[PDB]
């Protein structure tokens, strides 16, 4: 019974000097070759266990789910200061949210998404096939879904309030560091920056908490059970400053997710620009199953292997969350013939699975074959886990994947796509590059 | 026996919603007004104790030094994984470095010689408008080089530049408000220091190099004449590799960088207030005259200039929050309780601007550090280097760099800029700017 | 969310000054009246949560079994010193023993108890109805069972080796303390005496181990699989797939048998006080088993009264009034209080066995407790002399079978008498030493 | 490099409990020392404990690193989650207070040291009067010694000694030394080890004690009486000292102190019992002592504390008695406070530690004949008292006996005064006195006769 093997560390720095010039990911890969699927690396004085390949990540997150579900120290409340019960309250809250998101699936996403998909088309027609940067377009459409689900009705793309919160929630801003400043941090035991809060993207923060209040007010007055129209009055029901903020927090979480959805699309479309023959096939399957006279609907995905396989492939290659979200072991645990002590930090390196050779004939090339059998139907591939697995698997998986199928097909149904750059010359290597694309009505 | 009071937190966010639009500092200040000199705020789910004003910070860092000296979780080794002894080795190593830095206090001469080189470079400027940023990084850095490798680099030496590049290479990481709220909810930050890549070529070239210098040193080294910090390394080694040095080197640079900025800020300040620069140039002529380089012993006979430099460090306030510490033992502080392992901010800024110690906390004012007769006077609020068990290891070097570099410059040149003094905006890190050095 | 209420403590002593003159149990009871079913008391500087009444104990040990299953600090290994894996090894070992004991129940255990039951009768016949102290007799019979189960064959009552180990395992010996010596201990944080501390603890044992070695040898020297004949070669098999483990296991088995023996001793005295009950039982015996065959386990089903009586005996006897203290594993929410991980907890078994909400007359001998109107056995939730939950007695099966068979077989072949008239028997947790006479019914 | 103290490998549940000498835990520690050295790690149950052997090792720990090795056992550590801090701290200050008060008894101006000396002197006197009234009868000094040492504590706490047969005295002599035993089988113990919980626990016994409720009452009476009559700045005894800290929980706090004090007195009493038996076996030593007594104190005044200075032999002898007696062989276990570096090993905060006092009192590097009675241990060539570092029957460091002062003064005075006025004899001939204890480190029971020297 030993700890997962790893490279020996240096004081202050840990293994920070043995990383590939190529990046932390390459490092983890070369490390795997030497030490295997489970190993121990050091960021500063702290050890972390790295999990590589499908099988290893699955065993951990799935087979021993309770053991591997813990959050990072920043998220753990100190009873000595807050006492328990806030611990537990949070507990019940989580379960509640977790429960509500299943209900959403069981005018649900399918219809709301079908609506938004329409609006998108109309906007794309009004583009009159102009070259543009889809970034704002995709953020808007994925976001609206969240809005319809939370406040009850989509915003108009140019609605002040919408923009103000599209602004708040995706406002970029960067913090700056020198190599020296960092080594020092490592030596302090404290990072320079911490979250909180927007500076000029905080301008609207004041307005958005405020907007929430208003919507809750309106909602409250017309509220009726057992007729909960959207998430707000669901809140109001569990209920029946702090409340407005509690909402925010959910809202924020939801947006953190939508942003990934949006990027998954952006990446997907660029990818399709590089590979028009695929886009063609998909347009074909579309015409063969949905035809030309009705909107695509969620039930169609079943009868459209290629397109699904293609979307799967997009999530796979895209790999937007390569490291997964780090967890924290809950109980001293026996894993793959090693030991992992309660409170060890752990990386399920999702990327190492999405590119796992034992599961993907060509881990680095775009290849729908990954998800198709001889007969050409969708086939399960265990390496496909872009949403993670286990107790903490994405709360948004359902909504997101439905967003991806519908937004994707509806678009390819009504338009074809082109760019200045010739397919041969599209560089897929990165977040996906900003680019220009043109939507042409069919 | 209670915990330090504070604003009630929200789930996930903590007190992150009750901060002033104006910034974390303003918040801490308004908070002080309401809860007092010691209070408790929440970043995420985690509590942190904030320390405000001279008296409070001093009590903590100085009076209860052992209690308030702990480092952040990132810096704490886990025995279950590494075992103890590496804990202890580090321990002894620290004491060693701590001991060596007192021995260093040489420095005086090396600085003086660098001071000279600076002057010659400033002459060659032929009074051209420039951005002193690179100049100051170079001069302060060389000191560290002379102290570690044994001899200054030439300002344009490839190796120098390559490491001036490694150690100050800026690079930024980017975050959305949403990405952040999510981090808070994960318990994990997106970015960890140094994980980033990486100037890999440069770090690698140096690592290779230190090797070289150690080699050379090894072959020619001897006692009781250990020339520079490398041998001292070689000696502690021979008494019982390239990587430890690097780490020290980095630490040293992290510091030098602050020294450089303290100068940059100082000079801009003097551009806004030429009548002060005049006085200083006067005291310089009255005490050091015009025919010898300023020397450390001069500071004693030059109150004004000292007071001014003090005032510069005060206003500059480059480390407003101090470096967060970690309580070591359950402790009784100012009639509250602080549990072992509580994170703590000694908000240095709150002292450097403490009204109980500075007649005009927010205006440049050398009177802060002068009595009626006009001699240097101790001001307890002056704590830019922190205080206590972990007070700056570089305090000595740094302050010596500041006095010499400052005076020598003002001795041989006067300064001017496009922007008229009335129009210099001191509000921020100090703005990038242009300045001209004119020989006297 | 608060901690369980309780009396305020004093420095060093805790609540040790507020105990009834009557004993710790009375205290817990008076405490219950004031603070309720869950409260917090202090032994020295250390808090402990006390659990009172059936419902409370059950909720804890049963409903939240994983939460309330932790052992005392003495039993918790320090990884810094021993590393994990020994932690885990122990873990798997436990499960193993736990598994083997269910198998024992699945040549068999019942027969082994029946054969011993016979031997008991023959010894009781050879008593020629002499007044004696059944203490040694009962320790012997219950012990043999363990020996048949472990080494494969009963010892003869006067076999040297038997006696030598009957001696080791039940050898009494006492340690002595002054009130002052104790207050001081409380102030040191350390007790004067430690289990296993004694010189004799060691001496008895070395001799014990040697016999084991031999039996393992023999057993080792002759087994075939799955021709395994008892616990030894079961050991040998898990090994092939030492004496030290066997010994520990055996000691725990004896720790238990000792309770079984006392349960009998108490039972018989009780019956001396209440001959009209003994009569009934002798009657049911004749009505169901008759006079010409030994009682058998299957008979208990068709003998409500007798079962009810044995239940009543365990209930009143209350040999483990405080239960075996446990240690909360996870921060927990219990009965609208909070209990922090690592809190020590008493499930005061006695408070259930005497719970008014479940026993018409908690303090008088009353088989009615376990019978319905029609006179069949009825479940009573308060009956938990073996504890409940993840750590419920490993020996429950064997013990209860020992109790039914030993009891009935005896009362079938003999009747009982004493000098003292039932009116005078003293109930006065150990049962008084006494004299009893077994008279054949021929 | 940096490693934990070495030791024998443990077994599940049992730890090292199977590798102990048949001879007893002490012999074990000794044989273990031979193999692993002065600092090693043994396992009681699943718990590790660090064992400290020999003078040098114990001294380095308790003395050189005193703050590091001063921690109490888990039973004595308050949980903040339940009690909050401050009770932690209050206790702290309380301790210091008691610690301060005990020095005030010993030094050395005002009430100070002499008042205490006088009390022992008086209670010593009665011992003589009582011994005269024995008319040289064979008796068991156990109760006599418990009484005399106890009274000191009473004079110090309540302000005046108790008549030896005074009901209240007896009642509390009874409470505080009342023996009572709990019983265990080998199996019941193995099980405990497996539970993580011991069967018994201090005070958890109902019997302790009927008198407990009544004494407690006594204190109230005494505190009451004291309260009305007391006055600073002359504070007569510990009660009004309490009253003063109060005026600046009532009996409970006193009771606890009282108990602690008695726990100690009991050791003092045994030290005497042992001492006297020892002298019965070695009458030629008793003669010498009686001689020094006559040569320094003469025959016409009571011995006084200042005499010890001028009486090397007798002192050396008493030292030797404490040494051989070894009433607290294991010392009182402590608890490491801070992760520590000790003798080139590592000891983690919260490790339990035994400073095996016996291993020092019998340390060959300090005692020519560790196992024989030998005053030479504490004398130089010239025959004066010489310091012996191995002599630490009171422990050392931050937590060294609070009673060292009183106790040692009790031992010198009680001892000499007695040997001054009587000589001693027993049925058993010296050759035949067996000094080895009985199942316990406690001295074997015995009969002795005090004969006046008139
Ligand atoms: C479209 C592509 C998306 C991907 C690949 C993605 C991926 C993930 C991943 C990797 C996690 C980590 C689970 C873990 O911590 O183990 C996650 C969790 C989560 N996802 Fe998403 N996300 C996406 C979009 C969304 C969306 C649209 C939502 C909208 C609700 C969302 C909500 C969440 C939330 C709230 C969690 C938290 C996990 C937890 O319960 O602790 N994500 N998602
Ligand atoms: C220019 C003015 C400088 C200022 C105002 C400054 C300020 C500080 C402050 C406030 C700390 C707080 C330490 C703590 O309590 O955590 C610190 C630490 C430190 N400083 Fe500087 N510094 C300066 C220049 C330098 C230089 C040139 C060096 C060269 C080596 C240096 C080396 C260090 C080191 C090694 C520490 C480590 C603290 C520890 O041991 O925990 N500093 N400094
Ligand atoms: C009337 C007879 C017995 C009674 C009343 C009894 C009662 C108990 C009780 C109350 C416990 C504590 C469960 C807990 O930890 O909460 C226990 C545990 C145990 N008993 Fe018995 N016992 C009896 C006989 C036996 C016998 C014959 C064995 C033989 C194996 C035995 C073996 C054990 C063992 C090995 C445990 C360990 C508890 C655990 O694994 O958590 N007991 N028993
Ligand atoms: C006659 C021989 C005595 C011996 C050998 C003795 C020995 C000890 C020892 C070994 C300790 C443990 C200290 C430690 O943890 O290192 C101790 C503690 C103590 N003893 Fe004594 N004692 C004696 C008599 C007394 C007497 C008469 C008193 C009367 C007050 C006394 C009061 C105490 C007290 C109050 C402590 C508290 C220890 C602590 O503060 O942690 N002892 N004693
Ligand atoms: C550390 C912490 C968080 C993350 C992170 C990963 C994915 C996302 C986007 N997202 C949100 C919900 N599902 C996916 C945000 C943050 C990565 C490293
Ligand atoms: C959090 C992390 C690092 C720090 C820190 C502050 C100042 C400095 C500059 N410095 C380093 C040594 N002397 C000055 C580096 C890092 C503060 C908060
Ligand atoms: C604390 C420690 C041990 C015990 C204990 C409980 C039961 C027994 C007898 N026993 C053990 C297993 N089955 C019955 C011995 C000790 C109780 C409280
Ligand atoms: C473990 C726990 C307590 C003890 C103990 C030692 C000495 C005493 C008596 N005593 C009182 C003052 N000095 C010693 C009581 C208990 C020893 C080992």
């Amino acid at each position: 019974g030993k700890l997962p093997p790893g490279p020996s560390p240096l004081p202050v720095l840990g293994n920070l000097l043995q990383m590939d010039r190529k990046g932390l990911l390459r490092s983890f890969l070369r490390l795997r070759e030497k030490y295997g699927d489970v190993f121990t690396v050091y960021l500063g004085s702290r050890p972390v266990v790295v999990l590589c390949g499908t099988d290893a990540i699955r065993e951990a997150l799935v087979d021993q789910a309770e053991a591997f579900s813990g959050r990072g120290k920043i998220a753990v409340v100190d009873p000595i200061f807050q006492g328990y019960g806030v611990i537990f309250a949070n507990g019940e809250r989580w379960r509640a949210l977790r429960r509500f998101s299943l209900a959403t699936m069981r005018r649900s996403v399918e219809e709301r998404i079908q609506e938004e998909a329409r609006c998108l088309v109309e906007e794309l027609r009004k583009s009159k096939g102009a070259l543009l940067d889809n970034t704002l377009l995709f953020h808007s459409i994925t976001s609206n879904i969240i809005c319809s689900i939370v406040f009850g009705k989509r915003f108009d793309y140019k609605d002040p309030v919408f923009l103000r919160l599209l602004d708040l929630f995706f406002q970029s801003f960067s913090l700056i560091s020198s190599f020296s400043s960092q080594v020092f941090e490592l030596f302090s035991g404290f990072l320079k920056y911490f979250p909180g809060t927007h500076r000029q993207i905080y301008r609207n923060l004041q307005e958005i908490n405020t907007f929430i209040g208003q919507s809750v007010e309106k909602h409250r007055a017309t509220l009726d059970p057992s007729n909960p129209r959207d998430f707000i009055d669901v809140y109001l029901l569990r209920m029946e400053f702090h409340h407005q903020n509690l909402i925010l927090t959910v809202l924020s979480l939801f947006f953190a997710g939508t942003e990934t959805t949006s990027t998954t699309l952006r990446y997907g479309f660029l990818l399709m620009l590089k590979y028009p023959h695929v886009t063609e096939r998909v347009q074909k399957e579309i015409e063969q199953v949905i035809g030309s006279h009705r909107p695509p609907a969620l039930d169609d995905r079943a009868k459209m292997p290629y397109t699904d396989a293609v979307i799967h492939e997009i999530q796979r290659l895209g790999d937007l969350i390569p490291f997964g979200v780090p967890h924290t072991v809950t109980k001293d645990t026996q894993f793959r013939g090693y030991v992992i002590p309660k409170n060890t930090e752990v990386f399920p390196v999702l990327s190492s699975a999405l590119h796992d050779p034992r599961y993907f004939e060509t881990p680095n090339t775009f290849n729908p074959g990954h998800f198709l059998d001889a007969n050409g139907a969708l086939k399960r591939n265990e390496g496909f886990m872009p949403f993670s697995l286990g107790k903490r698997i994405c709360l948004g998986e359902g909504i997101a994947r439905t967003e991806l199928f519908l937004f994707f097909t509806t678009i390819l149904q009504n338009f074809s796509i082109a760019s200045p750059v010739p397919p041969e010359d599209i560089d897929l290597t990165p977040v996906p590059p900003s680019y220009q694309i043109r939507f042409l009505a069919r």
